[PDB]
């Protein structure tokens, strides 16, 4: 089931999104589009590149964010993965 | 000049990686060293090899990986595409 309210992307939406001009990123099933965040990262510009238009979310908690750091990781929020694309629990 | 962080490749190059030997693939603007991988790819060795040395963007979509195929092949990304090489627009 689909949520009306919510807009999807296809993971194969997301992978095309890897360039500085454009860099989103998957965490836990979310979409993020981090393209102007990328500069204003305190971890660098680099660890996000590396994973541009991918799902970081095991790196993003093997670093262990602050919970200061989730909270603003919603500014960035803009979808969510498309049903199809989510894994078993 | 552009990203230091980044070592690009012209097609050129990448099209020479066609053989058991040592096989590159392209995937959205990316270059994958699957060499290694050619083994283990749940799809057999075949489909790789078709394609191997070029762009197999459009045949890994449009075969639908799973979530877990798309986190397997980043342990192979060698580089990015030279832009002069990549689409246009
Ligand atoms: C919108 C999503 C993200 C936000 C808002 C964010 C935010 C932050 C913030 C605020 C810090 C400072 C320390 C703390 O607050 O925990 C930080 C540190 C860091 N971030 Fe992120 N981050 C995000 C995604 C990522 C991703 C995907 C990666 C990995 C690919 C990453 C890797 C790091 C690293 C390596 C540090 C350094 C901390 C240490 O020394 O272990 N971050 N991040
Ligand atoms: C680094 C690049 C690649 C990786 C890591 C990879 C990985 C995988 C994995 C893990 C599967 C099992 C099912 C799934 O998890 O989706 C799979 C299946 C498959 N792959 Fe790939 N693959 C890659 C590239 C390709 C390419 C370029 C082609 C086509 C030319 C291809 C064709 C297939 C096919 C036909 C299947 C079987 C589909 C099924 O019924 O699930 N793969 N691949
Ligand atoms: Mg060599
Ligand atoms: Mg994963």
């Amino acid at each position: 089931g689909s949520d009306p309210a919510v807009t999807y992307y296809r993971l194969e939406e997301v992978a095309k999104r890897n360039t500085s001009e454009e860099t989103w990123m998957v965490l836990h099933g979310r979409v993020y589009d981090l393209t102007r965040f990328l500069s204003e990262h305190p971890g660098g510009e680099e660890v996000l590149r590396e994973q541009a238009g991918a799902d970081a979310t095991e790196s993003f908690e093997d670093v262990g964010h602050s919970p200061d750091a989730r909270e603003m990781s919603k500014q960035y929020y803009i979808g969510d993965v498309h049903p199809n694309d989510l894994k078993p629990k």
